[PDB]
């Protein structure tokens, strides 16, 4: 199991982009790899990167690889996510996809081609590179779609299968010859979202690794209460969960993205947060890494953040360790070396005749299957879950190892909440 | 007399360069642009660049402006500032602090209002120093954001519009009266030919030092009357005439800040002779501020979106040759860098409210009886002006105006105008 943070460059966040300075970036990177961590995620901005639709720009395409460059001499993998796309509820969405030029990025043919040059020009700019670990299409670009946004892509669920297929498509032979990973991200509507356009067996079965970003803030947090075995427990969760849809038996599958989020955890017990919810991932078998968010907390200076983003760094705005940066430094040792034993009593998920669930809100905050597996996993069960297609078919059941499952009705959860503040 | 300049567009990578200047390309784009006979440019940079959180500004996106002004400066070229774009030809650049999920309204959210606030005084601060630096435009063309047609409109009542220029303006409106440079703003045809835009007349002509117009003949007139129609070509002169109406300063300068000749309605054999005779009809009009033409260099083959007529729009080629407007607008500047304009006498009178604003805006719009009233009038060869029923029952602003004949026409509403370029947008 690997574990990194998520890089948000300490003084300008990713403002940065439109005047870097390397020296220090450099100090940033090198504080990361001090604590420990193998690897770093880092964002580049779409505007930048393609401020015109069949134009990328040389110069943000040299300044992500110079933090590549940067990332590998501090001694970690970096991992590049290519379309942003959303940031902390922002959106950077280039002009010529906007008001006069609306258009969606899932459904418009030459605004695939030109999500799908700026895939490739971000990969060949990084081939040579030693630390260029691996590509991730966006950060949970399924906000877009989904119709809780003020301006959204609309695309149905057939749309955006062929979505990822074209991106992922282009560099998925690349990099399995390079030895590296493509793999695309969705934040937790894609597990608690009916009538969402993205389907769970797209996190599992489209990219080489699937991506979970565990955020407590989604409902589990208010619902059941700050530091509950639900919340504490969500990362592993979703894990676990993620699993179910997977057609691979022993698909690895990566927290891209974690954070003790202040609106619902206090920073007094936010060490707390950060230890034992990585506890309840390191339990998990065929955990790819681990991701911190984030890396350097937002300077005061800047406004229309969410409060509770300010504080999410693991290092101060002074640049000193904070309690959470201490709490996931003492986790990377505690956990670097242990493994985590199979599974054995799965929960099954009725789900489509194609794999999908009958409803998603009993997997959402709130539900019979979310509380079934979190009371199950609170006794010291360390169960798995299942689908109800793979429940009926013994080889699936033998190449996982499992031995006992668990019907339980239905129920539909209301607490999930699909934006980050209320403002929202 | 009068000033000819250029809005400047940066070769090669139009104003994505400001992602990543290269200052030797901008020097001789600027060299070339002197070399025509120009005394000043029109600049533009990005807002998302210059502001992208609502309060931090980037010091090297305030520090390239300056750059551009100080190298502006040693080609011999006054340089005149857009601080808001805000609208550059059919895109918008908007900061990801106002929109979206923080989706709000320049003209009516107070701290947006702080934040223009902030960088208008930055802009002024950065370059005030600077002898080149000659005013300051607050954006161009800010009202495309606020008009009913707009895909994402930001919505504001014409008393909350009112409220946004006298903020923005006369935050640095002092400084520029002291240290001798010009403070204005900027609206599309619409303030001119939209009947309930929120942007009236009469904030054009009287707010910000002087009347800014950008003639297009695609907004209509070109296609209901004739790419070169009377028309037409008095268009740029039809709109400095219809502007003066609005203003309470009887000779208040008026200023083209934008006029090209659009593809998509003008053939390219006629762009020449287009470019000649709207500049000789705007040289007829008295108290033109300049004539700023659009633009110096055409936009690469290789970007995508624009509608295609904007790609021939530049003076220079691609490759940095001059093309035939490029020679025909360095013929104009010779042709009237001394001519001075007669008073114009018979005036036409527009129907107003008791407050100032047209009774039907549509009539004055491409189409409209006072539209061609005065279209026809200019046609006959009678140098008309205009003027507004109120201070038509007035002798003494008449007098100061010189006025000694009047045209009065009933309102009959056009439905000519076209609010945007390309029928992409509609
Ligand atoms: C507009 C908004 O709230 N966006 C947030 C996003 O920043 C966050 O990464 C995600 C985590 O689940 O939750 C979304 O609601
Ligand atoms: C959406 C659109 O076409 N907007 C155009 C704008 O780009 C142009 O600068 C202006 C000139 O008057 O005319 C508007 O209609």
């Amino acid at each position: 199991m690997k574990f990194g943070v998520n890089y948000t460059p300490s003084g300008e966040w990713f403002y940065t982009w439109l005047n870097p300075k390397w020296e220090v970036i450099r100090r940033d990177l090198a504080q990361i790899a001090e604590l420990g961590a193998d690897h770093v995620r880092i964002f580049p901005l779409w505007t930048l990167l393609q401020p015109n639709r069949t134009w990328i720009n040389p110069k943000a395409l040299a300044d992500v690889r110079r933090m590549v460059e940067l990332g590998g001499e501090a001694g970690l993998d970096v991992y590049v996510d290519v379309i942003q796309g959303h940031l902390s509820s922002f959106d950077f969405v280039p002009s010529w996809l906007v008001s006069w030029h609306e258009g969606s990025m899932f459904t418009d043919q030459s605004a695939i081609e030109a999500q799908s040059a700026l895939t490739e020009a971000i990969y060949g700019t990084l081939s040579d590179m030693k630390a260029f670990a691996g590509l991730t299409l966006g950060n949970e670009c399924n906000q877009f779609t989904d119709a809780t946004h003020p301006r959204r892509m609309p695309a149905n669920a057939e749309q955006i299968g062929e979505w990822l297929d074209t991106l992922i498509g282009l560099v998925a032979k690349r990099c399995r010859r390079d030895g590296r990973l493509i793999a695309h991200s969705e934040n937790d509507a894609i597990w608690y979202a009916d009538g969402h356009a993205f389907l769970p067996r797209y996190a599992s079965c489209k990219g080489d690794v699937t991506t979970v970003h565990s955020w407590v803030f989604n409902g589990t947090g208010q619902h059941y209460g700050p530091m509950s075995c639900e919340s504490l427990g969500h990362a592993a969760w979703l894990v676990e969960l993620s699993k179910a849809f997977a057609a691979d038996p022993h698909r690895p599958v990566w927290v891209q993205a974690i954070g003790a989020p202040g609106n619902v955890i206090d920073s007094a017990d936010a060490p707390e947060f950060c230890r034992r919810s990585i506890d309840a991932i390191a339990d998990c078998p065929d955990v790819f890494g681990v991701t911190w968010w984030c890396s350097h907390r937002i300077p005061s200076a800047f406004s229309d953040f969410p409060f509770f983003e300010h504080q999410l760094g693991l290092f101060d705005v002074d640049g000193t360790l904070t309690d959470v940066g201490k709490a996931f430094r003492d986790a990377i040792a505690t956990h670097r070396d242990t493994v985590a034993p199979p599974r054995t009593t799965a929960i099954v998920i009725p789900v489509d005749e194609q794999g999908d669930p009958l409803m998603r809100a009993a997997q959402a905050p709130g539900g019979s299957l979310f509380e079934a597996w979190a009371n199950l996993n609170r006794q010291g069960e360390r169960p798995c879950v299942i689908t109800s297609l793979d429940a009926g078919n013994p080889a699936k059941l033998a190449n996982r190892g499992i031995v006992r499952l668990e019907r339980v009705e239905l129920v539909a959860g209301h607490a999930y909440n699909a934006v980050s503040d209320p403002a929202f």
